[PDB]
Formats: structure tokens, sequence, C-alpha cells
């Protein structure tokens, strides 16, 4: 009986009293998502590769010797540069710090909030080719080579409508699936705005 309503509101959990972003939550929380993605098949499955391998080095980072250091985004921060743990030219003497790892984890629910958002707000039987490709460049569609962006938007030429996406949330038709975003969505904004403006505060935004 797996629905998108839960995952969504799960996002509630990586906030603690004090608006810390804990990481086992947004972990879990993000299992998710993956799990909605991948039903959908094709682009969204393929995509969904890079989550599940960087989900993976949170959780071997979680659960090694200094796994106390990464109980949240915050705690996690303030190890990795204090101790130098963090590549801020190029990759190569810690290339999956848990910094940059994050981070585009982040990026990556950019996009998937904006796409669910995107969906929320359209007419019904509305293209979604459109809005997937927008709401890719508007998130992390500048990270990517020229060749790669090219790909990911011809990708989406073809597109179940939007009443698919919502029937696969399976919280009901797509007008209670619409009303479920609007109820849902506010928590992973939430999520995404403090950790937003956590990478924005040390300078994190462009970590390689
Ligand atoms: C609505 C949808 C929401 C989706 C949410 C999830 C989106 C995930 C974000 C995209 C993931 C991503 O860009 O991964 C790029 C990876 C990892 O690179 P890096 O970010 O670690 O530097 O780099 C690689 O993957 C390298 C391998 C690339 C092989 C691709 C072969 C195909 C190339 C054909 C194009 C010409």
């Amino acid at each position: 009986g797996f629905n998108l309503k839960v995952v969504l509101v799960s996002f509630k959990q990586c906030l603690d009293e004090k608006e810390e972003v804990l990481l086992d939550p947004y972990i879990a929380s993000w299992k998710g998502l993956v799990r909605f993605l991948n039903s959908l098949g094709t682009i969204f499955s393929f995509i969904s590769k890079d989550v599940v391998s960087k989900l993976r080095i949170m959780e071997r980072l979680r659960g090694g010797p200094q796994s106390e250091h990464y109980r949240s985004l915050q705690a996690m921060v303030a190890h990795e540069l204090s101790n130098r743990l963090v590549d801020l030219e190029r990759r190569s003497h810690h290339p999956e710090s848990g910094c940059r790892t994050v981070l585009r984890l982040h990026r990556a629910l950019h996009w998937l909030q904006l796409f669910l958002e995107g969906l929320r707000t359209s007419p019904e039987d509305a293209r979604t080719s459109a809005l997937c490709a927008d709401s890719y460049n508007a998130s992390l569609a500048a990270y990517h080579p020229w060749v790669v962006r090219r790909a990911v938007t011809v990708a989406f030429c073809t597109l179940p409508t939007r009443e698919v996406f919502l029937e696969a949330m399976n919280v009901g038709p797509p007008e209670q699936a619409v009303q479920m975003l609007g109820e849902a969505l506010p928590f992973i904004q939430r999520v995404y705005n403090v950790s937003q403006k956590l990478y924005a505060e040390h300078s994190l935004l462009d970590l390689p």
C-alpha cells in the first residue's frame, strides 16, 4: 500500500526542535522518493541510480567511526570543514565527502520538489514534458554539460500526462492527489530551505 503522501509527510521528521536537518530521517525519506521515481520507469528510474549511490555513501559515513558527526547536516558541515575533509577546489583528497554528496542529493530534491509542485498547479490533462524540462533547467541542468542537458531535455519529449503521475501517487483520483500535494509539499520545502540556507551560509553551493 505504498503511497507518496506518507513519503512526503515523513520529511517533517527531518527537522528537530532546533531546526537541524537530521540525516537518518532524510535518508529514509529519500528512499521513499526513489521508490516513487522507480515506479515511473525510463528516465526517472535511471536518474534515481545516482541518488541510490549517494544515499549509500551517507549510510557508510553514518555507520563509521565518526558516525555522530553525521547525525545532522549542521554537525556534518562543522566536522568536515574544521577537519578539512572536503575538496574545495576540485575532487581529489575527499571526492565523496558528506558535504559534496548531500549537496547533490539536495539539488536532486530541488528538481523533484519543482516537478511535484508543477504537477500540483498544472491544468488537467496537461502535457508534462515542458514541466519536467523546466524543473530540470531550474534545478540541476546548470551543473550538466551541454550534450547531457540536451539529452535529458529530449528524454522527456514523450511523457505520460499529468493524470498518470498523480494516479501513481496512490492517494486517490487526480483531484485528491492535487489536494494531497498542497498539504504535503510544504514539509519538503521546509527541509530544502534549511538545507539551502546552511550551504549558502558556508559558501558550499558549488562544491566539486
Ligand atoms: C522529476 C525528476 C526528479 C529526479 C530526482 C533525482 C535526480 C538525480 C539528479 C541527477 C543525478 C546526476 O546528475 O548524476 C550525475 C552523476 C554524478 O555526478 P556528480 O553529481 O557526483 O558529480 O554522474 C553520472 O551519472 C556519470 C555517469 C553518466 C552516464 C550517462 C550515460 C548517458 C549519456 C548519454 C547522453 C549523451
